[PDB]
């Protein structure tokens, strides 16, 4: 279960801080310059990390009868 509601609000590349940006669902936080590809204009939505688009499991169809 665990939780991670707070999101952690330190760098975790240079070790700085100011204009941080966590990710959505990793407390972990960059920064624009930091992050590769580096973002030019902080989004407006839901923004995902490296670890986040590779965290992507083989979407399996279930059901395969017949
Ligand atoms: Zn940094
Ligand atoms: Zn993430």
């Amino acid at each position: 279960g665990a939780m991670a509601q707070k999101n952690e609000d330190e760098c975790a590349v240079c070790r700085d801080g100011g204009e941080l940006i966590c990710c959505d669902g990793c407390p972990r936080a960059f920064h624009l310059a930091c992050l590769s590809p580096p973002l030019r204009e902080i989004p407006s939505g839901t923004w995902r990390c490296s670890s986040c688009l590779q965290a992507t499991v083989q979407e399996v169809q279930p059901r395969a009868e017949e």
